[PDB]
């Protein structure tokens, strides 16, 4: 109840600010990428943004990738299932289906500053991250 509910809100939230892509927004969505990943997943999502062939480089304010939201199953295992639609237009654009298979964890809350907590209050971290076709 408590739980699943709010593992599909966390999952949710890490899906749209992993996902998207908005040049206005990007900053923010890294960021927020970032506090809730594991070092490892952070660098391999920031890796995108890295180099001559950065994301960001590449398609500057002319493009723009909405996320919604399908289905989410927590599999109460640590492992989420978050299937969602991605649509890509040039500032009605293509649409594509996927699913996000998602390692995570709550850490104890405390360990944070306070500031940290605005952003993250129950510790939610992302261990494991893979998106596939579906
Ligand atoms: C083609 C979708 C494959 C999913 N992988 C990612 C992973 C992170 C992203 C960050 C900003 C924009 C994207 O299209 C992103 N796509």
């Amino acid at each position: 109840s408590y739980d699943t509910v709010m593992d599909k809100y966390w999952l949710s939230q890490y899906v749209i600010a992993r996902e998207t892509y908005d040049w206005y927004t990007l900053q923010k969505d890294y960021e927020t990428v970032g506090m809730l990943s594991s070092p490892s997943e952070g660098q391999s999502y920031a890796s995108q943004f890295q180099g001559d062939k950065a994301l960001d480089k590449q398609y500057g304010s002319n493009v723009r990738t909405s996320v919604t939201i399908v289905s989410i199953v927590p599999n109460g295992k640590g492992i989420g299932t978050v299937r969602f639609a991605k649509t890509t237009k040039r500032t009605d654009g293509e649409t594509t289906h996927w699913i996000a298979t998602i390692g995570y964890q709550y850490v104890n809350p405390s360990l944070m500053s306070e500031s940290a907590r605005l952003t993250n209050p129950l510790g939610f971290n992302v261990t494991s991250y893979r998106v596939d076709p579906e």
